[PDB]
DNA sequence: AATGTTTAGCTAAACAAG
DNA sequence: AATGTTTAGCTAAACAAG
């Protein structure tokens, strides 16, 4: 169970193109710790829809909290360079 | 954007794709038909037909990269992101 | 007018976790 | 059994270009 403080939630949704329903679901789950099931029930949504709603806000938070100084990069690379990049990632993981 | 039937089959190889999307994508990319023809015939929105074409085109773009090349995404220290950006230019210059 | 695009958001239903 | 995740495929409706 991923959780956010209100401060972290405010950061997550600042500038985010997100509707009121998604905000309410995400706050209830991530900030208040309520089950996603409660919103699926009350809003007449599939479990997958509620899962995606929480994920949209979580993903936004993650994008604003990358390690200090780090950049996301995407590139088409030859085999040996692609290997090096994946190994930088793998070694950073563990 | 246009494809031969061979390129089209390459595009969809290993792709999870249903026949309706295959029909739309072939019609547009291979046979050169407007997307509009499929929105009408299949009762779909324009955006659905546009996405259908996109799903197969994107798959083709990945298959059609040079042998041994791959699209990688990573979150890295700035200096390593810099190295990757340079490599990306080196690869473009070679191709 | 006509045609094609973008993306937040949702479905279906298999799947993964609890 | 209940609950949460994934993703090709869909719409909505606003935007892009002619």
């Amino acid at each position: 169970k991923k959780r956010l403080t209100e401060s972290q939630f405010q950061e997550a949704i600042q500038g985010l193109e997100v509707g009121q329903q998604t905000i309410e679901i995400a706050r209830g789950v991530l900030v208040d710790g309520k089950p996603q099931a409660t919103f699926a029930t009350s809003l007449g949504l599939t479990r997958g829809a509620v899962s995606q709603a929480v994920h949209r806000v979580w993903a936004a938070f993650e994008d604003k909290n990358l390690p200090e100084g780090y950049a996301r990069v995407t590139a088409v690379l030859p085999e040996h360079q692609a290997y090096i990049v994946r190994k930088w990632e793998a070694d950073a993981k563990k």
